[PDB]
């Protein structure tokens, strides 16, 4: 697979070195030539080239990337006149980083196969970490059961698995132990929040 | 729990909504104007302030906060100078977004008690599904183990549970399965899996990546 | 008829004025103090308001508009977000000053009821009548046929044989409406091969 | 010795001239190239970096330093990013210009080994030399003892040492008296005071003043 | 004894808050709105005014201050106004902190009575205490003369006064001994150094360093 990554920045950036990483031909375009420079040894091919043009769009080959990621986020004009550039070229996947709820709205309409807000779905993540301590991390399988990696307070130690009845007073289920040490647990979200305060 | 977020930007502004959801009183701190007036609605109090300045980072009764996160990730100079001023108020808990590894460091170093990288943890997430079609979101329990939320393929439609030998081959438990919507936790021998439907799954990182493949 | 014109420029200005003219309710909004101030005199209602603001929209009160004219048309990201709010806002004309090819592909996307390239249809206009300098006006009812005011150069009706030779029909003698055989800027209609033929011979 | 100059303003310039007079290894670095084009005959070698930034940070060989001074000084963020990739890179000795009070704060966090405050330190010396037209040049030994070198007035003009009881009424020792443009260390009783000769007196800090007071 | 202090930099600042500290009434003249806010405290009297305007230079009634500090030292044009005007309405004493060499010839054509360089007497300061690490400070008396508060190493560790021969080999004086944050003035012989203190001498500039080699 060879993918292209348009704009790097925090978030393009971190796309660029995670698939060099794993060992993927990655485009990394951006017409900043300071971030290109910087990101020039973590991709397979670098190009400063301004993305809204096509006739720079074609230069690249862009026809060849079956994965296209437009990491820009802060320019409207910029974001969205490159994947509708990119819809035009028959791109099979085009995923635009989006700013805020009204650019969702345009990349919709204008063919986006997904949009992504990173820091808006890390602030979500991050707020419900600091409203309840025990938690660490989550993964929410539906909108009312979750998998909690909950945190062992001082009133669950030394305390045995069959000591704890949480498979039927509160009806869920521990996944793994992470030997304070972390609990993996699932259940619905409101039962899961009962194991959380009675330990 | 009295929350103060200081910057509302995407990830400064997402935290006070998501927080005033909950029912938390959230203090807004902000230096622009048009910013302030936008999350007013969603904070409890929403103020107008350079978090750099002691004088006005005390007329905002922040030493009463037991969290304060500075959401500031692309002025180095202003995020660090900040968590220096509540690193001095004796603020029990300091939560800072980062920018860059060296502003890491920093952060690191004049205490901050967490330091958050939220387009460098996404960007990496995302990275994994692009490498990866299968999998929908993953969440890493260790450097070894971790839960992958997985994507039934064409060949998984009418397969029996038993049939996957994913307890004896791979060493691998399926934790839940959910078909139409509706989300079955801790499914039994067994269960039919569909042509498109998400397969939560548990186990060793490579037994995963086998199990893809096989799937 | 309640209009709204959305950005006042060389475009948005020149609506306002003729439609105060014409004896129009016009809201005029623009987010620069100095054009507000000029066209305050030109407008009944003058606002200095960012439009891509949902907040500053409503303050207008523009669902009560019928017609809401968004003449930003260097500004992609502020026409484009505009005409979203516009759509969400349930407007049932929006009509929008495009730049180039691809922002009036964007606005075709998210539901712009008609789509105006100002400087675009005059340099085509004017490109036409450079080329032929005899040519004053012109409008096209149809790609083949197309109404030309000439300009008469250096004879009667019938002697211009364009009823037969040429088949076009004289229609105006410049003031002079209807010209019948026979009588001594030239309006004629036809095919625009046979008009251009015309004109090289007459 | 090799010394390394990051910045070469007012303060950065000096250090490099003065070093490169005794006739020292200094590295320029500044990332001004008309600075660098004027400090290249006052120094060993200059360059043009960006010192931020760690990679032209080991072009310059800059592990080949014992001493560096980062004489930025009205840049926060490149002065603290400096000095952590040099704390980062081994350096012995980072000594560290600042501006105000919380930048000195970040680099007493951040490991640098000497904060220095040149305007600063020269206003407060200024300042008691305005507060005071007696003294012209002063070394606080203590927060409560200094040599102070005070200048001749009318009264002290034709008056022998041993005819000021300085030692006894004010317990004070003269050091020195700049004689007409030639110093006398250790004056013996009695050396005739001028009009107006440097007289270096050594005592207590509040002990002087009633020198200066009584004459 | 007024003073008036124009431009509140790193430099001016300093002025400000030690004048005042010392009890004098302070005039704080700035072109900045921010830096007068800050200042505002720390002195008698602040005003937001340009000093390049005769006008807004008679407004603050700056004929009754003997002493003008023009801490203005990186604006040639507005430091070379203010004291073509100062000269002009006959103030007293005018001190000017210059920027380069050829801002210290204008500032003494156009009447400056004493001319200031904080960075440049800072930077040779300090790059004779990297040259040296032994000296802490020192105080040129003359150009061959000096009085050096050096340090103590590990051989000059349980050497009394009386064991150096300074006064006979050296030609040099010990002044003083800061005997671990305790200061003792004029020692007799004979008195215990330590490890690390610091040790007032006086002498000629090379004799000093004949010391310092050898011993
Ligand atoms: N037209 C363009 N074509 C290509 N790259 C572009 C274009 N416009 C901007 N960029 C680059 O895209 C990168 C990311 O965009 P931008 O900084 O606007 O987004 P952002 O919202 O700040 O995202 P992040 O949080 O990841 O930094 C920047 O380095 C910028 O120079
Ligand atoms: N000194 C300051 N005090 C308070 N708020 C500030 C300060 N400096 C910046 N901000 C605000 O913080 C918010 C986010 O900061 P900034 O835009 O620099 O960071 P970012 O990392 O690019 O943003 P985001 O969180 O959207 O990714 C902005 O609304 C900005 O106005
Ligand atoms: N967000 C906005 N809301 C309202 N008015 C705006 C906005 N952005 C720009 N305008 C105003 O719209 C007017 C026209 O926009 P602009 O100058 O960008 O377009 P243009 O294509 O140059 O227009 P014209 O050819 O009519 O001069 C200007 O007066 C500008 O200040
Ligand atoms: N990142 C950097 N790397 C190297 N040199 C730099 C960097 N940033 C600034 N400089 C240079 O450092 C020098 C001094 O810095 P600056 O002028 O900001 O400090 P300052 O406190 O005003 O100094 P001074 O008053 O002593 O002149 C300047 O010549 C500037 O060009
Ligand atoms: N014409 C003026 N009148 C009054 N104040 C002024 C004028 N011009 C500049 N200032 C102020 O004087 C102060 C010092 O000026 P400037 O920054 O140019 O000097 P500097 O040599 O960099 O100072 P320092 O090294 O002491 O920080 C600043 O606060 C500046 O705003
Ligand atoms: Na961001
Ligand atoms: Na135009
Ligand atoms: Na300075």
């Amino acid at each position: 697979k060879q993918f292209a990554v348009i704009g790097l920045g925090r978030f393009g950036g971190s796309i660029c070195k995670e698939l060099h990483r794993m060992g993927h031909e990655v485009l990394a375009v951006d017409i900043n030539e300071e971030k290109v420079n910087a990101y020039a040894s973590y991709a397979t091919h670098a190009v400063i080239a301004n993305a809204t043009e096509e006739n720079e769009l074609l230069s690249l080959g862009i026809r060849n990337f079956e994965y296209v990621i437009v990491a820009i986020g802060a320019n409207i004009q910029a974001s969205t006149l490159t994947t509708l550039l990119l819809k035009e070229l028959d791109i099979p996947n085009i995923w635009v980083k989006a700013q805020n709820y009204y650019h969702h709205k345009v990349l919709e309409k204008i063919g986006a196969d997904r949009i992504i807000h990173p820091e808006k779905d890390m602030g979500v993540k991050i707020a419900q970490s600091l409203s309840d301590e025990n938690v660490l991390n989550y993964i929410d399988l539906s909108d009312e059961y979750s998998i909690v990696e909950l945190l062992a307070t001082r009133k669950l130690d030394s305390k045995s698995i069959i000591d704890l009845n949480v498979r039927a007073k509160y009806g869920c289920t521990i996944l793994a132990i992470k030997h304070q040490d972390c609990l993996v647990i699932m259940g619905h979200k409101k039962d899961i929040k009962r194991f959380e305060n009675e330990g």
